[PDB]
């Protein structure tokens, strides 16, 4: 089965073959799409099938399908899995694993560097502490002093369940959230949960509006742990405006290394629950949904306030003007000091032809346009005209509950 | 099978009922789904034709009643006589007001219960036609106090004796390709134009020439009509702070009058069937004017603004499609020319969906079409979770009728 995209403002038509290879189900029907829906232990039994089939693909990756080193490597794995229950991946698979979970990421429109990802083996980890040495080393790295480099570091993966290893941050690096009394927020809202967890698990917090949270570090099933990550450690970009002399006295600031650490990897049936990666952002990221969602920090209005815009009917259009400036600023600060961003317009071309590359040489590219588009100035962006087709392959990164919602406690 | 959505904005949860009514299918499968793609007999009509009686007599709280039964059998006594039957003017205002309804691609619903319907089922001519055409657009315009409206035309029968309207819209800009390469007017409407200069009407070579009417009657050949220009409200294009912005030389039409598409009631099929509301700004401002395929202006307007154009990273494509919707809101107000913001369009959505959810148990909605298409993020319908699903009545595309025209 042969199935066509076409770009609608260019009339490329590409052709899917790739579907082919899904297993993974979409939550939609022929009755129903979902398309727009956010969030739609384990046997030996089904456990050999993945294992052979992420073998199978490994091995035809490095052209040795069906050779000796293919055939004995399967037999191996085979009989570890039959004695022990599970087995480990060679580090030559667990790279190829974790790349091309990163490639088959269709909600990520980052993915033409998908091939460069430097990845960190964490699996003789035992420690939270020791949990907290390699994080600090993954951050030390990708940061690279502005420079920022793709990583991915990954710790022990699941035995029972019961032993897991889990960040129970969702970024590594994160500003903290408080709710205040009279039911305002200073600083993040979108991690006041989290903040008010650290703070029971003993953190003194500095109440600012930009404090960056502690680590909470679970090892081998055991209750978390907290850690500050070293200041000299986290670069930070403060933001101003080039044209706009009063927007740095705003006081905003933001991190510079985006460390998504609450996801699962996926390997051959392996399942990775520490396992937190770093890339870098587009622009949009932090002045669109970090800065002027209504649920974040929430700027538009002082930002409107400032640029005396008339903000007394919609159709004025102030809060796109605002959004607009406040988005200049994000790109422009982030350049000035020399801090790796890019853009929405040159990231959306980038992906526009690494996803024709991926139709010649892949047969397809599973794309969630939904995500794909950015959350401003979508439709002059090359992707908005473009249809994609979702499906999911293995490896991936799945979503996984809150740690501390299923977190069995020690004491 | 009891399905909610959740507003990530507002936390608010909907359950869907509705779904579980779907008819049609989506194109979408457990393996693969198809969300962004734009284009995914007696005994199949009587229970079309029960399904939709159905509903309509539950509507008007006579759900097995004796007329109902009684509109039953006389509908299934004229299938097996007729092989096809006619509509009661009640329900096909009903079926009309419900396809708009059902519209999952339509952010402006909220309205969909208060839409003039017009009968042209004893509609014979092209002739005829263009009368009831021009009846409506005039209708509609309201001197720039639009309303909505939907004429109808008769129902297909053999397929072979076809009401058509030609054109994809009442009015529309012609497009014309020059020997220097380039396109002059609307490029989306050049194959069109070209059909239109073959069928004989006399081009001004314009930029912004407004299509005459291709109607085709009973199935015959089209013929040419040309709408009174008077009918036919525009609006010129100029920006509240930039005094350069009108020797653009921009201007619009205020009447949004979709033509092409083909209305389904109860099993019959409404081919033409025209209807027409009023504008949402980036409608305009986004996609006629700054779309590459289309009038395609940004460049110019950065270039008039000043901005540098030498990096995307100053968002000079952004600062200027802003502005160039602006312009929009700006001159359709000046004008009183009813025109809705985006900001505006999705909010009434919101409150739509959720009276929709509170009293229909659901509202079909493809978050593809209803996001607009900029400032995504910072309209509500963005954090919205929706549910896409086929139901009937509704307005289905239908192949361009030239590619199937015996002629
Ligand atoms: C290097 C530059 C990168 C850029 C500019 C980038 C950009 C993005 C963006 C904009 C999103 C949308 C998420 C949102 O807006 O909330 C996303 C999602 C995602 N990215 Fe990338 N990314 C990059 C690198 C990476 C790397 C290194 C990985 C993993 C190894 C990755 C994996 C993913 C995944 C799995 C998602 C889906 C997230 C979800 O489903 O919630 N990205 N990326
Ligand atoms: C009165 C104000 C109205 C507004 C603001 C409005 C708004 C919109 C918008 C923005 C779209 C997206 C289309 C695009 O971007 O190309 C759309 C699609 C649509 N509208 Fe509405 N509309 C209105 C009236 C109507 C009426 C009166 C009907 C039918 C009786 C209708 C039926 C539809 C349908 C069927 C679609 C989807 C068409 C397709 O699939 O291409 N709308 N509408
Ligand atoms: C609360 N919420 C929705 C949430 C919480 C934590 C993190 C995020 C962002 N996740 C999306 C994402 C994933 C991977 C990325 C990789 C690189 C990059 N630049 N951005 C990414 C964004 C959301
Ligand atoms: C053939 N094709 C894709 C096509 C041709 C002409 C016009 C259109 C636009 N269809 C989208 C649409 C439909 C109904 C609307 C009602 C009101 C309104 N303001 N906009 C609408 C846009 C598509
Ligand atoms: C590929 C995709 O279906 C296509 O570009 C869509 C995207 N969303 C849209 N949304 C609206 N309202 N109108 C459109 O024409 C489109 N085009
Ligand atoms: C309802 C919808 O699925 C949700 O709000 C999505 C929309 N698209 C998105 N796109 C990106 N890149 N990031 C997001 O968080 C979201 N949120
Ligand atoms: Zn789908």
């Amino acid at each position: 089965r042969f199935l066509k995209v076409k770009n609608w403002e260019t009339d490329v038509v590409l052709t899917d073959t790739l579907h082919l290879k899904s297993t993974l189900e979409t939550g939609c029907t022929e009755h129903i799409c979902m398309g727009s829906i956010m969030l739609p232990v384990r046997t030996k039994d089904q456990l050999f099938p993945l294992a052979k089939e992420f073998l199978d693909q490994y091995y035809s990756s490095i052209k040795r399908f069906g050779s000796k080193a293919h055939m004995d490597r399967l037999e191996e794995v085979n009989k570890e899995i039959e004695s022990t229950s599970t087995y480990q991946l060679k580090d030559t698979e667990l790279i190829y694993g974790a790349k091309h979970a990163w490639r088959n990421a269709s909600r990520c429109v980052g993915r033409i560097q998908w091939s460069k990802l430097q990845v960190f083996d964490a699996r003789d980890c035992t420690t939270a502490h020791g949990m907290f040495n390699y994080i600090c080393n993954h951050v030390k790295y990708a940061t690279n002093k502005g420079n920022l480099r793709s990583a991915i570091t990954i710790f022990p993966q699941r035995t029972d369940g019961k032993h897991d290893f889990r960040v129970w941050n969702s970024q590594l690096i994160r500003y903290a959230g408080y709710k205040q009394p009279d039911g305002s927020t200073l600083g993040d809202p979108a991690n006041v949960q989290f903040t008010e967890i650290c703070i029971q698990q003993g953190w003194k917090a500095p109440r600012g509006r930009f404090d960056v949270l502690p680590l909470l570090l679970q090892a081998n099933g055991n209750d978390p742990e907290l850690f500050q990550i070293p200041p000299e450690l986290v670069l930070e970009v403060p933001i101003r405006h080039p044209k706009f002399d009063w927007f740095k006295d705003l006081g905003l600031k933001w991190y510079g290394l985006p460390a998504v650490s609450n996801m699962l990897l996926e390997i051959g049936g392996l399942e990775f629950s520490a396992c937190p990666f770093s890339g870098w952002y587009m622009g949009t990221e932090i002045g669109v949904r970090d800065y002027c969602d209504n649920s974040r920090y929430n700027i538009l209005e002082e930002v409107a306030k400032k640029m005396d815009l008339d903000m007394r009917k919609t159709s004025s259009l102030w809060k796109d003007q605002a959004l607009v400036e406040i988005n200049i600023a994000v790109l422009y600060s982030f350049q000035s000091d020399k801090v790796t961003i890019v853009d929405h317009h040159s990231a959306t071309e980038s992906f526009i032809k690494h996803m024709e590359n991926e139709y010649r040489c892949r047969g397809g590219c599973p794309a969630d346009w939904v995500w794909i588009v950015p959350p401003m100035s979508g439709s002059i962006t090359p992707v908005f005209h473009q249809e994609m087709l979702n499906y999911r392959l293995t490896p991936s990164f799945e979503y996984q509950p809150d740690p501390w919602n299923t977190h069995v406690w020690k004491g």
